[PDB]
């Protein structure tokens, strides 16, 4: 693939390809399966707490 | 399960079920089985001792 030179409009180099990078991305306590789904249909919600000795 | 708001009396929440709390119970010497039932009529109960040399 010839392209224009590097400082002139009429003489031509050579060009190779792309170098691409891409961030890191860690997941391992995603994947865990740890957490379960509990979908609601509302803003908040409650829960009730009991104990006995 | 939708109940009242925490402040308001017109606007519902959901209410999340129960979290439940219990002590500990140890029985370790119990399940041992070491000792027997010997049930008795009276509140009293004698026993005899003799040995030699």
């Amino acid at each position: 693939m010839l392209t224009n030179s590097e400082k002139s409009r009429f003489f031509l180099a050579d060009l190779t390809g792309e170098v691409q990078s891409i961030p890191n991305t860690y997941g391992y306590i995603s994947n865990l399966g740890l957490f379960r789904s509990a979908p609601i249909t509302q803003t908040t919600f409650l829960m009730d707490l009991t104990d006995w000795d």
